[PDB]
């Protein structure tokens, strides 16, 4: 083993993160099962949280892997889609007639956050206004990440098979498909994934690629980038933030739900003390997520990052919406 175990061979990752982004009630979910098949019916808006659907195709040899990213309307509504939107991955923005010009909003929200990250531009619900169209030349010169406008409906299946096939094709394209993993990478992926811990400490994860090939720490930091961007974990790397790598996507949200929802900082105009996050963490029943306490910064932290919450000083926060 010895002389033959310096270096190693290199597989291609070809994975890529699919964000499904765009107001509420607008074409997100259903546009989602069109693109594996799953039909129409008119109930999807009972479909509701975070979704994710691991969805693959293969173009000549290469076996293409997909990671969709579906967001409900607690996400959207309360902004904390935010978390989870990252570079080097895919962006579908879904629009419709009603909401007049919403569409430019969404283009600086994804190019803040997505970077050189492509977008494709669904215009959803013609049945219901055939004559909803946008100033094209002007976005796409704009923003240079839109690579392709397409009218479609959902309910009629009308343009999916054209936006499927542009998908297909950007989807090869992006910047990190031809990029190639060592062996030891796709293992470390690999155990994460099966993974069923809502997080995990930066301790556990170095032990973890100790555990696999590599363990240095430069390989280390370059391989968690990565799996943030391919949406095996959630991770910042923001001093208060960097102990926690999420799992669960679900175990952020709820926690900042919880928080949102309290009926104790209803009252109080929304002065949130961190004494009173043992009551509102608490588990109560029937499979509430465990918050450590340790992990209270974090999510407050979390929270102050993309201004769901303002510091008044440093053991309190305030939440305008109850105020
Ligand atoms: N007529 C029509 N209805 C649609 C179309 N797409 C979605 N809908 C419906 O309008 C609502 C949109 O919600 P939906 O796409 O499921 O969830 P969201 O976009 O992720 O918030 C649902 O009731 C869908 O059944 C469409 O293309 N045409
Ligand atoms: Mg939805």
């Amino acid at each position: 083993n010895y002389f033959k175990s310096l270096e190693g061979e290199k597989k291609p990752l070809n994975e890529v993160k699919v964000l499904l982004v765009g107001d509420g009630e607008a074409g997100k979910t259903s546009l989602l099962k069109r693109l594996l098949g799953e039909g129409f019916d008119g109930n999807e808006h009972q479909t509701q949280g975070i979704n994710i659907k691991k969805w693959g195709f293969k173009d000549k040899d290469k076996e293409i892997k997909v990671n969709f990213w579906d967001f409900g309307g607690q996400e959207i509504m309360h902004a904390t889609h935010q978390f989870f939107l990252s570079k080097r991955s895919l962006y579908i923005l879904v629009l419709d007639s009603r909401r007049d010009e919403k569409a430019e909003y969404w283009l600086k929200h994804i190019r803040s956050f997505g970077g050189d990250s492509p977008v494709l531009v669904a215009l959803n619900k013609i049945d219901e206004n055939p004559s909803f169209e946008l100033n094209r030349k002007f976005l796409q010169e704009k923003y240079p990440s839109i690579k392709g406008f397409f009218r479609i409906s959902c309910k009629e299946d009308r343009g999916i098979e054209g936006f499927s096939q542009k998908l297909k094709k950007e989807l090869l394209k992006v910047e990190h498909m031809q990029i190639e993993w060592a062996k030891s990478w796709f293992e470390v992926k690999t155990k994460l994934e099966k993974m069923s811990c809502n997080f995990i400490t930066y301790e556990e994860y170095r032990n973890i690629c100790l555990e696999e090939n590599v363990g240095d720490k430069s390989s280390q930091n370059t391989l968690v980038d990565f799996l943030n961007d391919l949406g095996v974990i959630v991770h910042f790397k923001d001093i208060s933030l960097l102990d926690t790598h999420v799992l669960e996507p679900k175990w952020i949200t709820e926690g900042v739900y919880k928080i949102i929802n309290s009926e104790i900082l209803a009252k109080k105009k929304g002065v949130l003390r961190f004494s009173m996050l043992d009551e509102i963490l608490e588990q109560k029943k029937e499979g509430d997520y465990y918050y450590p306490p340790e992990r209270y910064g974090y999510i407050i932290n979390l929270m102050k990052k993309f201004e769901l919450c303002y510091s008044i000083d440093e053991e309190t926060v305030l939440l305008p919406d109850l105020l």
